[PDB]
């Protein structure tokens, strides 16, 4: 068995933060039913086509293990079956602009007629209540509204946005939480209800300890483990912190072998306060373990970027591979910067099923990121993305219509 | 009703990646027990202390809702505690350094024995099967070693770590989706399971939308839409694009008027593909909506920093919150970047529920960010955090301990 079959999920999503959610409730055992515009389909099937003509692997690595539909929810048959399709199932999923499926006719207040039982699931880039509750919005508009671009890079640098899809996954992973809780609490109420994550919001979530340091800013006027401390200056918000360790402990990524002409050839290094004396052991500074300017946090914060720069005289003298093998052994938190080559072709993220060859009709092999936690009592099966429309004859027909009302379907354009 | 009610979560973490997870379940209704080291505590209790001698906003940000017992698992009568807990639980959740639980004698195969029916969460840096299995990790350790730092800053510049917790409450997120699924689970099996989340593979989903940029750069030697296209070269390994527009559309972080002296007067601009003729309408350039060299994505990418060079004309002359009031009327996908300060002021963050005011014994008010998902068939009540040890007495009466048996407990240093 899986946690959820015989679950019906409805995903009238596009891009990646509605189909993130929905590829995930498949993998989790769900019926994945994905309504998608005759003819055109999700746009991640034609962005940055690698093969020509065939679905990109936007497209491939988001819709793993889903069905698909081609349906004109805009015409009479197309609106009639979406309302059998919202009968039937337990959950719909939608990410389209704000007033785009209210305007279709299936605003929440409809749907709820329909069947008391669905869990709707909605992701905007902005909360109702926000000024911003009509902006469309992409990965990195959510960035900036959320308070991550403000404090991400250097103080000397603009704004910067993450590559970590921290506005769009990262939203889709949060719509998950709420629909899992949202299934649970039916277990007990009979009743569906509404579920809605904003991308500003998921975006905010995480950076809860910049919401913390903010709060310290205000009632000190300093940060104690910012780069800016004690010999730099601080406004009224919380600054750009370059490479410094957030919420870890202090740290920095350090230069190894090979960084002036590989741009990963680095690790992050990590002085824990606990581990100050295997630390100064590593590096061979015996002399530091004691000394009232090293041994505390709070005495080496004003002159860490020297500490940072001595550790870096050993470490550009090997590969990062090494100098991790070799720091590890005095409990050192650290870890190479992994490339996404390196990430790609490594062994043991393919042994815990973490990267996945999966086989696509037409293109053959390609890789996604699987399931991320790992279940000691099943395990995903992760399959081939849905060509389009391939499923809309079968799920037509598991609704009960008949072949002649499919042939006025397609005459009709409503498929 | 809420979701989890009834729920009994044994909450064995620290830091944050544990504890994201658990304030969460608490939100959703469940009782969730702290169980901490004796006259210790969760590390967060003392890190970054703004106000002398009382708990750090870390751990009341991260702890809201939680009751605290003090049990040292270590003891022979902490060690019967402790099965006693597990006995009466439906969720065990654990982050300690790899072996710490296993070596008091909570494997998941003594786990297991004790109650069939509990889910057992666990948090690590990375997987079973990784060659860094016992290392220690924290937030950045993760970053690196996930893909993000590699992929996120500037191409002349070093890999960048983001402010936002991609290894820790992100990975909490991740553990969370898994105990959600698993408590579903459960209703068809009967039976408990083990659900594990490394922090690596938390980051690695995050950043699944540069593992899909490397398959296109394998293939094909560029990539047509990053900043090095096509003037610049690539390597083997996907690059830093600056403020490329990653998962969404083309954009950039533009500065806006205030921006040689305020950190954060900027916005992030979306070139969206399909609205390029109203992107030439708002910036008064009609003679580019049809010019070959700008009508389509393809033939803007290779002079494109000009292009936001000319946006960036208009921006630097009004504030940032300007900018975005008008250039949202052309359906520009646009916002600012948003400081810390901002955020923790934001009406509209306070209406949705998103930053919510606590008040905290001791402290008195504090800022957290609230859960982050809306539902419409309940509102999480956001509480206070506990005080080290606060509930110890109630639990263990709730267990059937009599005083006599409590006082024997506290004397053998086992509470
Ligand atoms: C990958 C990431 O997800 S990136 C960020 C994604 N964003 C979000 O999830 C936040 C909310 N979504 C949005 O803001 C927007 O959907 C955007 C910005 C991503 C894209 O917006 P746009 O491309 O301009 O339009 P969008 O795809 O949402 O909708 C286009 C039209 O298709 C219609 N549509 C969608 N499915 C169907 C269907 N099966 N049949 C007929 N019409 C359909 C919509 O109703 C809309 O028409 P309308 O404007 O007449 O009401
Ligand atoms: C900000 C951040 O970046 S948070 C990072 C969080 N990391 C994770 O979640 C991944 C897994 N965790 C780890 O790698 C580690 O816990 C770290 C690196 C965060 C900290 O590690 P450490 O220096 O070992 O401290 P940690 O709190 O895990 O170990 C505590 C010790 O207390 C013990 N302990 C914990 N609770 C109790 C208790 N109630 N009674 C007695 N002992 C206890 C542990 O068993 C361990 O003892 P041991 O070394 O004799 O086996």
């Amino acid at each position: 068995s899986t946690p959820l079959q015989g679950i019906k999920v409805l995903d009238f999503t596009g891009v990646q933060s509605g189909p993130s959610c929905t590829q995930m409730l498949a993998w989790f055992g769900a019926d994945v039913i994905k309504i998608e515009r005759p003819g055109v389909g999700d746009v991640t099937r034609h962005q940055l086509r690698d093969i020509p003509d065939i679905d990109a692997l936007y497209f491939t690595m988001l819709n793993s293990n889903k069905r698909s539909i081609e349906l004109n929810t805009k015409t009479a048959e197309g609106k009639e079956v979406m309302e059998k399709l919202i009968r039937e199932a337990d959950i719909l999923v939608e990410n389209f602009h704000p007033g785009a499926i209210d305007h279709m006719g299936f605003t929440w207040e409809h749907i709820q007629e329909i069947n008391p039982r669905l869990i709707f699931g909605s992701i905007k880039g902005f909360d109702e209540c926000s000024p911003y509750v009509n902006v469309k919005a992409y990965e990195n508009v959510a960035q900036a509204a959320g308070g991550a671009a403000s404090t991400t890079g250097f103080w000397d640098g603009p704004p910067l946005v993450s590559a970590a899809a921290l506005g769009d996954s990262n939203t889709g992973m949060h719509l998950l939480i709420g629909l899992l809780a949202a299934l649970l609490h039916r277990e007990k109420t009979g009743r569906g209800q509404r579920v809605t994550m904003s991308m500003q919001d998921a975006v905010l979530n995480l950076c809860r300890v910049k919401l913390r340091d903010q709060q310290r800013l205000d009632k000190l006027g300093y940060l104690e483990e910012y780069p800016q401390y004690p010999n730099g200056t601080f406004g009224d918000a919380v600054p750009r912190g370059g490479n410094a360790g957030g919420g870890g402990q202090p740290g920095w990524i350090l230069k190894c072998k090979g960084w002036e002409t590989d741009p990963n050839a680095y690790i992050y290094f990590t002085i824990q306060e606990q581990n100050w004396e295997n630390t100064c052991k590593a590096i061979g500074k015996p002399e530091w373990i004691t000394d009232p300017a090293y041994s505390t946090a709070h005495a080496r914060q004003p002159h860490i970027f020297d500490i940072f720069a001595e550790i870096e005289k050993y470490t550009v003298t090997i590969d990062k591979h090494e100098a991790v093998a070799y720091l590890t052994q005095f409990d050192i938190p650290c870890a190479p910067v992994l490339s996404m080559k390196e990430i790609s072709l490594d062994p043991s993220l393919r042994q815990s099923g973490s990267v996945v060859e999966v086989e696509q009709p037409l293109r053959g092999k390609y890789l996604t990121v699987g399931c991320p936690m790992k279940f000691s009592a099943f395990t995903p099966d992760i399959k081939a993305a849905p060509l389009l429309g391939e499923h809309t004859a079968a799920v037509l027909q598991e609704l009960g219509y008949s072949d002649d009302e499919i042939a006025a379907m397609k005459q009709n354009h409503a498929i």
